[PDB]
């Protein structure tokens, strides 16, 4: 037998840690994937297995093979910051004991370790591409030995999807060019079972592995009326409801209750925030009725659920008025309107089995591993459309708790009017992946192709048109075709006419300008960079230093439907808005006659002139919300003042802090030294949402804006003075100022006691000095 990780011969420290995770023995498919010929010898690999099959273990063992037997660095590229955070702390708590230094590049976060000191960088797609562009700039591509790509099916039709192709095409081009005129950078890709996954493997010259193995079977089925029908439209059951819930006709509450009697846990995907909250309220009342009616009674581990409510109540947002009534029973909800900290606690309490029913929006289906014993889906229609089969299979694939269940179950609840949509979701299979670089009818260029051509010219890895046609032959567009020769020339002509690149006589040799080099280094989209450049110049002709709002208008993103603006509120603020802020508004182009039109009725954009005229006002409203964040105005007071949800504000922080970083590097490369001197404070300041003084203390990763303000209020104004602090004094400050059941929540950890958090804070401050002095 050679399926035990001990016989595979891993380092002792990771082996013992894997045993502590229960990973005693790998699946036959993982061994068969790792023994797939040259895969263990550096050839690229692409494999697809169900997410619950433990698919990432194969990538983790290949990272060891490329960071130990070669002392070369590896990227781990992930679709979302939460997944990147979770994977970062998992990899750290696994590999740190062999000395492999894991850190990561995700959102506005950046490591205090320089990349030369890393072995593994856990990246989001956008931060990975920015990293590779810098390694090309530095001529340090010799430092990479691997790239691991999760969710490689993201490669198609997505706003950050093509960045994954633009990354992998550059890695392929530079390596294959170096060989043509051992695989240097092993790419490991993980995907859904796309029908054209052979093509992606052949594009990457990868070995392909596919399996449909799941560690527990999956009774994927549909319910209509009382009848529950199989995917083949055999009858599975006729559902007698255990509970006569009078308020709801689809029996969903009794369909949850049916398995809760077994002490199993249910996950319940709902079309919308209000449908989740309405449904979680109903289910909790039926558990309350059932408890007094006591059809077995529920046992709820009640003392632990009280701790969950205490942790929630000690967040800056407090205990949600709907969570207050549901959570005591082990019923809750999970939706994009909650904070990240509320969601992380509620995800944790569901994982621990304290919360037994969770009504969730579709956004849970991608960003977390929550295994559930039933996955109910309340309708085949979501957001006014049929479900995407990728989303539906991301939902249903969460049925079955690995090693706990015999089989997973999923019920699509379906009306008689919807049965044809329902069966189509059950039987349907994913669309083949197709790249964004296919310019549509009526398009001469695409922003993805322009960025591709810019990155190679400004990076210098393609200089002539002979090289640009050679680069394109490495593209998944070409591999899918195997027009494009014209698409290259059209993109070159746009960059030339604006002089992001300058043409010179040899054929033609093309070189960047400073505007090209700045737009590359910023990672801004070059089509937008013409507006950003002209905006920043026009600000420098006359900048209002009188407040930070004119800076916030420049670092705030373009509007992204992050909220629905209440224009009657906005104009009623525009009266009270301070004159030092209405002076900014005049400079940036906000107009109160157009606000009156927005109050008067619907306003629309027929022209690009009218599109920006509206964007200017939405961008100003966003900058006011940021100005309240930047001044530590509580999220409840921002909500009441502007109408935003907590999760809308907290997600605006992430994009504004990312964008504040880009605009700093853009101004730095152009040499607007007076702008970068002003802008550079705002990335950290927006990320946490703090005054200028907290910005030093916040360097401690245990301190958020709340904990930094209580330490600043006590007198620990700086990290050096905090490192001096007596641990008992930090304890007493936290013990007093925050208002042992894990009082404090730390996003990288479970909840901490006051004694544990205070000691870790002081020792982390001392370590930061050691790292800063070194």
């Amino acid at each position: 037998d050679k399926l035990l990780l001990a016989n595979w011969g891993l380092p002792k420290a990771v082996l013992e840690k894997y045993h502590s995770f229960g990973v005693k023995k790998m699946f036959e498919w993982q061994a068969e994937c790792l023994l797939l010929g040259q895969v263990l010898e550096g050839k690229n690999l692409v494999y697809s297995a169900p997410t619950s099959a433990g698919k990432t273990l194969v990538a983790e063992l290949l990272i060891l093979k490329r960071v130990l037997e070669m002392r070369k660095k590896a990227l781990f590229i992930l679709p979302f910051v939460s997944v990147a955070k979770e994977k970062k702390y998992y990899l750290q708590s696994l590999f740190q004991e062999v000395g492999i230094k894991v850190d990561g590049y995700m959102g506005s976060t950046s490591p205090s370790r320089h990349f030369s000191s890393l072995d593994i960088a856990v990246c989001t797609i956008e931060r990975a591409n920015g990293l590779i562009n810098r390694l090309i700039e530095e001529n340090k591509m010799d430092l990479l030995g691997m790239v691991v790509v999760d969710e490689l099916h993201m490669l198609g039709d997505s706003h950050r999807g093509y960045l994954l192709e633009l990354l992998l095409t550059k890695i392929c081009y530079i390596t294959r060019k170096s060989a043509s005129c051992s695989n240097a950078v092993q790419i490991v890709g993980m995907s859904a079972t796309l029908p054209n996954l052979e093509l992606v493997a052949s594009w990457l010259n990868a070995e392909l592995y596919h399996t449909d193995f799941r560690p527990v079977p999956l009774l994927e089925s549909v319910k209509v009326g009382n009848s529950i029908y199989d995917s083949s439209m055999k009858l599975v059951r006729e559902f007698e409801p255990m509970l006569q819930v009078k308020g709801d006709e689809d029996h969903v509450v009794s369909l949850c209750y049916e398995t809760i009697c077994d002490n199993h846990s249910v996950l319940l995907f709902c079309p919308s925030k209000k449908w989740c909250e309405k449904l979680a309220d109903i289910i909790a009342r039926e558990f309350y009725n059932l408890h007094h009616q006591a059809c077995p009674p529920v046992i709820l581990e009640q003392k632990e659920l009280l701790e969950v409510m205490d942790q929630l109540r000690r967040l800056p947002s407090g205990l949600d008025s709907v969570l207050q009534k549901t959570v005591p029973w082990g019923v809750a909800f999970h939706h994009a309107g909650l904070t990240f900290e509320e969601r992380d606690i509620i995800e944790g309490a569901f994982r621990q089995g304290l919360i037994r029913v969770l009504a969730a929006t579709s956004t849970l289906s991608s960003g977390v591993n929550l295994p559930a014993r039933r996955v109910i889906i309340r309708t085949p229609i979501f957001g006014g459309r049929p479900l995407d089969i990728l989303t539906y299979k991301q939902m249903v694939g969460r049925a079955g708790r690995k090693g706990v269940d015999t089989v997973g179950e999923s019920i699509l609840i379906c009306k008689n009017s919807e049965k044809s949509k329902g069966i189509a979701l059950l039987q349907g299979s994913l669309k083949p992946v197709r790249s964004c670089l296919q310019r549509r009818e009526g398009e001469e260029v695409t922003g993805s192709m322009i960025r591709a051509i810019l990155e190679i010219i400004v990076g210098g890895v393609a200089s002539t048109s002979q090289d640009m046609h050679t680069y394109a032959a490495c593209t998944f567009l070409a591999a899918s075709m195997k027009v494009q020769l014209g698409a290259i020339e059209a993109c070159v002509m746009w960059l030339l006419e604006n002089e992001f690149i300058q043409s010179t006589e040899a054929g033609k040799v093309y070189h960047p300008t400073h505007l090209g080099s700045a737009t590359l280094s910023s990672s801004l989209s070059p089509a937008d960079t013409l507006d950003i450049f002209a905006d920043l110049q026009r600000a420098m002709k006359g900048f209002v230093l009188e407040n930070d709002l004119h800076i916030l208008y420049l670092v705030t993103p373009m509007f992204e439907d992050w909220t629905t603006i209440d224009w009657y509120r906005f104009f009623c603020l525009w009266e009270k808005l301070p004159t030092s802020m209405k002076r900014v508004a005049e400079l940036v182009g906000v107009e109160e006659g157009f606000l009156a039109r927005c109050v008067k009725g619907k306003v629309v954009a027929r022209t690009e002139r009218q599109h920006r005229q509206m964007a200017i006002h939405k961008r100003f409203f966003t900058s006011l919300v940021l100005l309240d964040l930047i001044s530590e105005v509580p999220l409840r007071e921002i909500n009441q003042k502007y109408g935003c949800n907590r999760g809308q504000i907290q997600s605006l922080q992430q994009s504004a802090a990312v964008y504040a970083g880009m605009i700093t590097v853009f101004s730095n490369r152009l040499g607007w030294h007076n702008m970068e001197l002003l802008l550079s404070q705002f990335q950290k300041r927006l990320t946490f949402g703090i005054q200028r003084e907290l910005c030093d203390l916040v360097r401690v990763s245990l301190l958020n804006a709340q904990r930094a303000r209580v330490l600043y209020a006590s007198g620990f104004h700086t990290v050096a003075d905090l490192a001096r602090a007596n641990i008992v004094e930090v304890e007493v400050i936290l013990k007093n100022a925050v208002p042992n059941m894990r009082t404090i929540w730390v996003t990288g950890r479970k909840g901490l006691t006051e004694r544990e958090a205070a000691a870790l804070i002081v020792e982390e401050a001392r370590m930061i000095l050691q790292q800063d002095l070194v």
